[PDB]
């Protein structure tokens, strides 16, 4: 109880995500930075203070990753970097080796065997024969549309099927995320942007998808998606693009879950700028099928991005407390708001 | 490979909803039955089941079945309050058999039975069991859902929460719970003297939200006022013309350095849709993000009940002995495959 030293985090990716969480980290009290990693040649060797605007015991964010990733200098990394599993084991890898527990926002990461099931058992045995946790999260994937869905069912005496939707504005973004999804573009130019990757969609429905059937205990028969435009029948404008009718205004992702070759889970994530235009709401949609029936709604949605960052500081504590392993959202007791001081939450 | 083995103590509503859905899920077993009422003591449970499969008696001594290797967890559905069920407790974890219950105060008995709590975590360590209490509400809608939520904020002021309900299906005996005809004047006297028993619970959950927030009560003060109707409603239970006491509202207020940061309502009255009010349930986080969630129709709270006490049998089973609450269990899932899959081994 005495003398507890604040959890030690290393924030290992510093855009979008790791700004905010670094941001974060420091506002909490029980929890400080020991590093700050990055390969942006512009980022390298500033005051990671200067950077988000803050006064706070000044970290230098280096771009090797070696000189902050030892034995025993931090409690848990914090990856934020890739979508892909591939992409943040070798990161994953470092991080645990040194005995440094692991969040990761990394899509593909919020359940990794659906996709990548050798490598998530060599997450899950370096990171036993380490003493350390492994866990991916974020709002989707990671809780919206599946640990909340999953939640959910355990008032069920019985489960028929789960249709969900989550629903966003694109408007307040960029360039970049408009050509992610395709928005302006002409159906033509729709299929030929999916076919040569322009066109990102969403990343995590099968991930998403077979965490719940693993909670649920259905078996997959199979994971198909969708990648279709959102044909606009309105003119919307903002900043960054412009959609007149029949033109594209951004991206409907679809994942089908399927037992005995029968959809059991169907997840979508529409994209759009302006979906008031054509009386489109946002928000989370989650309805269950079953005895009894469950229909829930967050209106407007869970924030993408204030939402994956408050949820991946709070869930720190539960990653470092977690018994050594990769683990899921399946694993962890529940998520919750850190309203006191982190370290009355670590488990001596 | 073997079935978990359950006992069910107390055969009411919840008892025999829990004992018809074990018997219909695959890898779990009902054992033996528990209740001291005399119409039902000594009958095939199938026979107030309806149902139609094994013989298992109901016994109202619960030495017969509650004795060292005779089940892997006792589910007793019997009496609101910590008190009442100590003694049932008590006597499973003493023969090594874990225990779910649905008494509300049982939600997180810490909160105004403190020393009851610790004995019961001493005696579940002590014989290498688990004890969780759960249910609906509390357990559910209002603190285990609303907690889950905060997770995803950055940080939150306050937390508002409505759970409305209609008891028009439900006669007599819920009538007078909720002061349903009554008068304003009977009402309060109906609270005093305790005919009137509003919603137990609101200490628990607005406890285990706090606790889990790492919040510090400076205290919790409820209330339980009358819902007076401005129209005319008419169950074959209860009859309420306009001036009259519709249904009872429960209100709980967590404050935190004196000032309120948790208020939960519960609003039970008949018919609520003939003035303008849609049942539901209604959570709002003050915060960054805020975020307001919403449950229509709110879930329903026998039906739910039963069912959050089955599907949390393999995680109490699971969890490593003493007192558990949903602030220590993995999370609720239905349970679609066989229960034995789920049954982890140390
Ligand atoms: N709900 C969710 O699951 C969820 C939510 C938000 C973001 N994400 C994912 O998290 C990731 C981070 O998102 P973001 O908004 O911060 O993106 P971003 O592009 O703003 O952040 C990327 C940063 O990581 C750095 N980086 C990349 N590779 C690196 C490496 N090998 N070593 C060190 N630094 C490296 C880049 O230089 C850049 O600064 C994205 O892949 C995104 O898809 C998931
Ligand atoms: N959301 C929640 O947390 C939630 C929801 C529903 C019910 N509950 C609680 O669970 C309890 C069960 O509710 P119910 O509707 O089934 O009640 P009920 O009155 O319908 O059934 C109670 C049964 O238990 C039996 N019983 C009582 N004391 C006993 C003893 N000492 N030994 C053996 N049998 C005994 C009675 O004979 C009766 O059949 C209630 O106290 C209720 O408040 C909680």
């Amino acid at each position: 109880h005495h003398h507890m030293e604040n959890i030690k985090v290393v924030v290992w990716g510093l855009g979008a995500m790791g700004s905010g969480i670094a941001k974060m980290i420091l506002f909490k009290k029980g929890m400080e930075i020991v590093g700050a990693i990055d390969t942006d040649p512009n980022k390298r060797g500033k005051d990671l203070n200067e950077i988000l605007g803050t006064n706070s015991k000044p970290v230098y964010i280096t771009s090797e990753p070696q000189d902050i990733i030892k034995k025993g200098s931090a409690d848990i990394a914090v990856i934020v970097t890739s979508s892909y599993v591939e992409k943040v084991f070798p990161l994953i890898k470092l991080a645990v080796e040194n005995g440094i527990n692991v969040i990761t926002t990394a899509e593909e990461m919020a359940y990794p065997s659906a996709q990548h099931l050798e490598l998530a058992k060599e997450i899950d045995r370096l990171a036993r024969e380490n003493g350390v946790s492994v866990l991916g999260t974020g709002i989707n994937p990671g809780f919206v549309l599946d640990y909340l869905i999953i939640a959910l069912t355990g008032v069920c005496v019985d489960v028929d099927s789960i249709k969900a939707a989550r629903i966003n504005d694109l408007s307040p973004f960029g360039k970049a995320v408009m050509e992610e999804q395709g928005v302006g573009l002409t159906p033509e130019e729709f299929e030929e942007g999916v076919k040569n990757g322009t066109v990102a969609g969403h990343i995590g429905f099968p991930e998403s998808i077979s965490m719940i059937c693993d909670a649920l205990g259905w078996k997959l028969s199979g994971i198909e998606q969708t990648r279709e435009p959102i044909v606009s029948k309105t003119y919307r404008e903002t900043p960054y693009a412009r959609v007149e009718p029949g033109y594209v205004a951004g991206c409907r992702q679809i994942g089908y879950g399927k037992v005995d070759g029968e959809v059991k889970i169907e997840l979508e994530h529409p994209q759009q700028i302006l979906p008031q235009k054509e009386g489109v709401e946002t928000g989370d949609y989650i309805e269950i099928k079953g005895t009894p029936n469950i229909k829930l709604s967050i209106k407007p949605e869970i924030p993408g991005g204030l939402g994956t960052i408050a949820l991946c500081v709070n869930m720190i504590p539960h990653v470092i407390n977690a018994e050594p392993g990769l683990v899921t959202m399946l694993d962890l007791p529940v998520p919750r708001a850190i309203m006191g001081d982190a370290r009355d939450m670590i488990r001596r």
